[PDB]
């Protein structure tokens, strides 16, 4: 009653326990996997295109600008490097340092246990002047590397183009809205990356690109809301290895919403990383605010939710070696995450402050009767 | 530059793909998975006891008095089974299948993974009236499978010993707060079953047993506020090939707190067991008020949040093939789930209500106050 799973059979014979499950949230889990390998290429600084394109067929192709993963052969195994890429469970090596990474996602490189979900997998590389191609099915190579043409222009890149496998995940399709809303997020999350999302079935086609990113991306969040000034405020920095990121705006209405995110995947329960923005953002408004005379007869202006009412922000960070509450997701444990944002958001929220007075005022205006609310409903509650 | 990683050698690779992290998280998944493999026998409904002693050099002992880790050749690899269960990434097969699991641990197994990240591992298996042993060390065989003697008193079962890979974790050590704490949550998960921490190192002991179950959790999660009865109600039952357990209290507060679990883990993010429990319990709630009279027409209209007011309730599900949304588990898909606790609770709780009128009736105007509190509050904020 008993077997060993070698390599890619694993894949197959447990796909929850690499997807988490086998109905439409996994199917797309793919489909986020591809398009992190692509995206991997633009934060390295190779691909500043991506296109993803459901074809009539139901498969999905998502193309990159990037390096075209090499096809030379590897010596231990007697293979090229991208046959050696989707076909073994896990590679790695040094090629993953040196770069920034999306986090998460599937086993190893996570190409592998998409090729063995998949009935079908189509990899073709631009490099050195051709065009390559090599196909799998399953996790095995059905069409050996080889080279089909040769390559345009410049253009060098890696084409995707797989189907998940029928046989696991039944009559599933792609959802163009799931598809579309990763891609708003990530153009968010690497502003100036360009990604196209074609759905040749409707001829629909969609650009999502956004110089602004999370900046943008905060005043997305508050779409249906007054807000208090229409420009977001943008903070950009790097302290040690991690790269920071934060985008807020305020609206007059009373409710809000903070999204956190760490190496481009949220990070639902926060972390380190967003309770350094609380606590750095407090800091700031607090200081500042006596130092211009705002506050009168020492009100009860923090409290933490008095500050959060109407504030929508993205805080997000990029940082090696990533550490999660457990299964590479949820909760960012990092400390040096936390002294980063905590000191990047620190110093600029003052000079912002300082330089838009009449807005800080507002927003630190709309903290006090924040508070009073809260006082309000309290009493009237504990009196009945 | 690539390396291919086969089995083990890439948990060493990366162990933070597998368990997390390097640090305090990381670590304890550990201990939580060889204790999960500890509780599958209970589950199984072979095990009545587990023992878990933290040895004064660091090292951890799990024994369960289960069917003890087969110690037959497995042809195929010609090894015992133990041997193949510790130094293989990914055995399976129908074993898989003979019972309710303990979900989300680690990769297969799991068992294989902490002995890859430990410098040292000691299994003992007590079967057929022998008592065996087998050493390990970072993922390999030191100590080949022997008999040291006879099983004393003929007991079968498996005891564990094991010690973090310092090079992985550093200094790091076993936190008895955290070793406890999930020892008293299992304890209520699997009602009966005796669990033990020993802490050798500050010369403590503590036994962890409850036949009360999922509704004693319920009582304990509402420690500190005075109860609006103080005996617990219990709702169980399966329907289909999914088992329920569904225990809660309510309080004379206005706080509360509602855990969710599937195969014994938590589910944060709730799933389809959470929303069927709120819409069974709301739905046996308002019908039960309509039936007995009590749905006064001088006031407001209790709604959600309303009648969760000072509720605590634990809502656990044991099921086959559990479907959560990839990532770090966090919220269940199985409509199945939905449809059994839906079905399970509803029913049932209509009983409770008729046979506790009293309660009954005391928990639905315990609802109506908290209706109109939560529109005293609005009136007081909308008049700022
Ligand atoms: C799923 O494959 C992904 C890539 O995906 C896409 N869409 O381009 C990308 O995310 C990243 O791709 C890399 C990652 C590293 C290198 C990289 O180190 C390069 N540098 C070299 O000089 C190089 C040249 C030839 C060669 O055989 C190797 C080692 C082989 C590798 C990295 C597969 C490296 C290079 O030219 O391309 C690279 C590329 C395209 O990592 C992979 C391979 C897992
Ligand atoms: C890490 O081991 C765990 C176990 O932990 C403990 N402490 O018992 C437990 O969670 C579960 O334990 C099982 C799981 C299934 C069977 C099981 O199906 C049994 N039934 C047999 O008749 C049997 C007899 C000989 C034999 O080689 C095998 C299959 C081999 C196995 C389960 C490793 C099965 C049996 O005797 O013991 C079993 C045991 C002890 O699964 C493991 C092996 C992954």
């Amino acid at each position: 009653a008993i077997r060993v799973l070698k390599g890619l059979e694993g894949v197959r014979h447990r796909p929850a326990m690499y997807i988490g499950g086998t109905g439409v949230e996994g199917y797309h889990h793919l489909f986020k996997e591809i398009l992190d390998n692509a995206v991997d290429e633009a934060l390295a600084g190779y691909a500043t295109e991506i296109l993803v394109r459901l074809n009539e067929d139901g498969s999905l192709t998502v193309e990159d600008n990037g390096r075209g993963i090499p096809v030379d052969l590897m010596p231990e195994e007697g293979k090229p490097a991208v046959e050696v890429i989707y076909n073994t469970l896990h590679s790695g090596g040094k090629f993953e340092q040196g770069a920034y990474k999306v986090s998460g996602g599937l086993h190893g490189v996570g190409a592998s246990v998409v090729n063995a979900l998949s009935e079908w997998t189509v990899v073709e590389v631009f490099r050195e002047g051709k065009h390559h191609r090599i196909a799998f099915s399953r996790g095995e190579v059905t069409e050996p590397l080889r080279v089909v043409g040769e390559a345009p222009r410049g253009k060098t890149g890696t084409r995707v183009t797989f189907k998940p496998d029928p046989e696991i995940f039944g009559n599933l399709r792609f959802d163009p809205s799931k598809i579309r809303a990763r891609l708003r997020e990530v153009a968010y999350l690497v502003a100036g990356l360009k990604l196209v999302f074609q759905d040749r079935q409707h001829g629909k086609e969609e650009v999502f690109l956004d110089k602004g990113g999370v900046a943008s991306f905060a005043k997305a969040l508050a779409e249906g809301e007054d807000l208090l000034y229409e420009k977001p405020f943008l903070i950009r920095g790097t302290h040690g290895e991690v790269e920071v990121e934060v985008g807020f705006l305020h609206t007059q209405g009373y409710n809000a919403e903070i999204l956190t995110y760490a190496n481009m995947i949220p990070t639902r329960d926060g972390g380190t990383h967003l309770t350094a923005f609380k606590s750095a953002y407090s800091r700031a408004l607090n200081q500042y605010a006596k130092k211009a005379g705002l506050n009168k007869e020492k009100g009860p202006q923090p409290t933490g939710d008095d500050l959060l009412e109407g504030l929508y922000a993205v805080v997000s960070v990029k940082l090696p070696n990533p550490q999660f509450e457990g299964q590479t997701k949820g909760k960012l444990l990092n400390p040096e995450a936390g002294t980063a944002v905590g000191q990047v958001v620190y110093e600029r929220l003052l000079e912002i402050l300082e330089e838009n007075p009449r807005i800080a005022k507002a927003v630190y205006e709309k903290a006090l009767r924040a508070a009073q609310a809260r006082e309000a409903a309290r009493k009237a509650r504990e009196l009945v």
